[PDB]
């Protein structure tokens, strides 16, 4: 039930995303 | 049950995001 | 029930978000 | 019944954030 | 269950996207 | 000696708009 | 020697926006 | 030698508005 | 020799707003 | 020589604005 | 071996650039 | 083995920009 | 092994910008 | 092994940058 | 193992920034 509406800007990650 | 509708900026991060 | 509405500027973070 | 209306300005954390 | 509504700009990522 | 330049950028999600008039989101 | 520059750069969600008129967002 | 600039930057999130007449936001 | 630079610039979350005039949030 | 910016930075979170006129916030 | 990345992301109005290098906006 | 990444967003206004060097927006 | 990242973003005006370097805005 | 992050946002007006280096805003 | 971040906000208004070095705003 993750539910991401908004604006996301550099999201610098090292783990898997999975969006 | 997670909902995020406001703008995320920079989210620097090192575990996985799953959103 | 997590509901973010506001906007975040610069979650630095270790663990995962999951958001 | 977590509700975050405000703007968050640099939110450092070690823990995961789950927001 | 994970759905990601909003704009992405930037995703830098090292482990697999997988969206 | 004008300029005019619009930059309407939309980057959040919108859920149901119910306009009936001219938009330019 | 003036200029016009508009930079509406919406970032968040809107939920049920009932507009009739004219918007830029 | 003016200038205009507007940078009309939203990054909250709006819940039902209601407007009838022109916005920019 | 004037400069004119608006920065509207909205980071909080705002609910229901019921505005009926021109607004530039 | 003069300037002129303004900077409406608006961070808390508003709930239920019932403004009729001309806002900036 | 080696990755190197180079993005480059505009979304503002850019008015009467005068250049000789390479801006790479 | 290196992992490099030069991103560069913009969204405001630039105004006459002049320049010789790479400026790289 | 290595990981360098360079993000930059801009949201405000930027207006007459004498350079000769890389200002990498 | 190595993580560096170099975020640089700006959202204030900035009027006539007379710069030589990299000033990376 | 390392975990440095440097990120740098800016909301406020900057007039004439002479510079030659690397300011990093």
């Amino acid at each position: 039930s993750s539910n991401n509406f908004g604006a996301i800007l550099s999201p610098t990650n090292v783990g898997s995303n999975t969006y």
